[PDB]
């Protein structure tokens, strides 16, 4: 096999003959249309992906302290990498799984399990062309092959892939990445510490269109927006953390509120214990903050590995698959199990939906929550993310439409949350479309469909940001006025402009409903 580095497991996919048994494709067309190309590839340029090798070398993104670390690899536990997958094209599979053996000492990889989740291209196909399995058969021994007959989505294929781990620890991957050098070795040594820890790599980034590595700017900490998607922690929550946290040495673990892709490694015994995954999510979405709630509140904890970092091909002018409208709204319901109180807040951002949220199974998630002990999200938004705009729905005192009686209308976001566009005022008629709220701790004012975005002075909608640019007090008297300038918001004339502050002007003083959600949001019934 001829190993040695960069070819850790061996050289990698030789046929009897010792010629490759994937003919690789020529340069992409010169005259090649980008747009139409990453619609083809599913998000990825695929006649470039074709064109490039297996066995890629890539540039070490880690810290040059993270080389100064040294690790007896007799002495970690083996782990199983685990690699799902739906019609994911060969060539950024199997580059996947080249990089894996390629960089992973064979000490510590006890297999390498691969999920087809009910693949239907013709050269995964187990009545296709026999393509893929037919070139595992030049792979070492660890590759295996499990399949869904049919397609069950993210958590139903990870979860096939954890139970049939046979390692104490499990790596999640997915199925177009490349690895920098020891990016398990760091993931071992913390969880072989604590086995309550579910250790995350730092992600890196592939270029969809050139395939270029580039270096992954996102932050170690991940917080969560109440449409209930992971955001990462803005410049001003930062600052709200101990001195001692703002800046960390590169090589330091860092806690995380939240999960953001699914790229972790856990305990696989711990993993069980701690609930897994709830499996009556549907297709795409969501899981991972489900299972960062659940982890915390469970007794697990969740860290980043900066010097552990694994690069990822972000799709672009395309996507891989598809997934049911109604799935990812689903999801979310099943996540407000685990923020009590704060449910009612999340509930009404994402429209208030009224869907099939499997009431029956979600009942006994409730049951192994209270027979497990877990703690509240309460003691989640002061404990764990504390630095975030709303601790407590005290953080959120105004929810409701901002009307001005003076000519009898309210504040119109007019059909786009999405921030860019113009505020109106109209006739009230009580939909969402009017409804905005407040958050204390910045000043915003935003619609409550979409807490990314916040009005200004302008009378506009734009990205919310954590400064005096979107800083607003809202007055014993009625008025909005914004605190760098020290001008209040008038409704005179059917137009929104900044006037001097004067309580007697009725066409300033606006009416805000108090939110005072219940102690105990109820779920909607189907
Ligand atoms: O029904 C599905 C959807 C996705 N995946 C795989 O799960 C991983 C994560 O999906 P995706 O790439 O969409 O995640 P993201 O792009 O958000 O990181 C990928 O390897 C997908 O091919 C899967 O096995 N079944
Ligand atoms: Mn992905
Ligand atoms: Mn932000």
């Amino acid at each position: 096999e001829g190993a040695g580095p960069g070819r850790l497991h061996g050289r990698l996919g030789i046929k009897p003959d010792g010629q490759p048994g994937y003919t690789r494709a020529p340069s992409p067309p010169t005259d090649l249309s980008m747009p139409q190309a990453l619609a083809r590839g599913g998000g990825f340029n695929l006649y470039l992906s074709d064109h490039l090798e297996l066995d890629r070398t890539a540039p070490d993104a880690r810290h040059a302290s993270c080389r100064q670390l040294h690790y007896d690899l007799s002495t970690l536990p083996k782990a199983s990498v685990i690699i799902v997958f739906y019609n994911e094209p060969f060539s950024t599979l199997m580059r996947s799984v080249h990089s894996v053996l390629n960089g992973t000492p064979p000490q510590i990889l006890e297999e390498l399990i691969l999920v087809d989740d009910g693949s239907t291209l013709p050269y995964i196909r187990e009545d296709g062309n026999q393509q893929l399995v037919e070139y595992l058969k030049l792979l070492p021994a660890k590759v295996r092959l499990i399949r869904n007959e049919v397609r069950k989505g993210i958590v139903g294929a990870r979860m096939k892939g954890i139970r049939a781990s046979r390692a104490p620890i499990f790596a999640i991957l997915d199925s177009h990445i490349e690895v920098s050098p020891q990016w398990l070795e760091p993931l071992l040594l913390r969880i072989k510490e604590d086995s309550r820890r579910v250790v995350m790599p730092q992600i890196d980034g592939i270029d969809a269109e050139t395939f270029k590595h580039i270096a992954g700017g996102i932050g170690c900490k991940l917080g969560f927006l109440w449409k209930l998607m992971e955001h990462s922690y803005e410049g001003h929550q930062t600052a709200r953390l101990p001195p001692e946290e703002r800046q960390p040495s590169p090589t330091d673990f860092q806690t995380s509120p939240a999960m953001a892709g699914g790229l972790f490694a856990a305990n696989k015994a711990f993993f069980f214990d701690v609930g897994a995954y709830d499996e009556d999510f549907q297709f795409w979405g969501t899981e991972n903050l489900e299972l960062s709630f659940r982890l915390w509140q469970c007794g697990g904890v969740l860290e980043c590995a900066p010097c552990s970092r694994v690069y990822h091909i972000f799709r672009k002018g395309g996507s891989g698959y598809s997934s049911p409208g109604d799935s990812i709204t689903i999801n979310k319901m099943r996540t407000m199990l685990w923020m009590d109180e704060y449910a009612d807040l999340a509930w009404r951002v994402i429209g208030k939906p009224r869907v099939n949220y499997r009431p029956e199974s979600l009942e006994k998630r409730r049951e192994w929550r209270k027979r497990k002990g877990c703690k509240s999200f309460r003691w989640f938004m002061e404990n764990v993310f504390p630095e975030g705009d709303v601790v407590t729905l005290d953080d959120v005192p105004y929810l409701g439409p901002l009307r001005n009686d003076k000519i009898g209308m309210c504040l119109d976001n007019m059909g786009w949350a999405s921030p860019g566009h113009a505020v109106g005022l109209e006739y009230c008629h009580g939909g969402d479309t009017q409804t905005f709220m407040f958050f204390r701790k910045v000043g915003h004012v935003m619609p409550v469909n979409d807490d990314e975005a916040c009005l200004q002075p302008s009378g506009r909608l734009d990205w919310c940001r954590g400064t005096a640019q979107f800083w607003w007090d809202f007055t014993s008297s009625g008025q909005l006025m914004f605190r760098e300038t020290k001008q209040c918001l008038s409704a005179f004339g059917r137009k929104l402009r900044m006037v001097e502050c004067d309580d007697t002007d009725p066409y300033q003083i606006w009416s805000w409903t108090a939110y005072n959600p219940p102690d105990t949001f109820t779920f909607p019934s189907v």
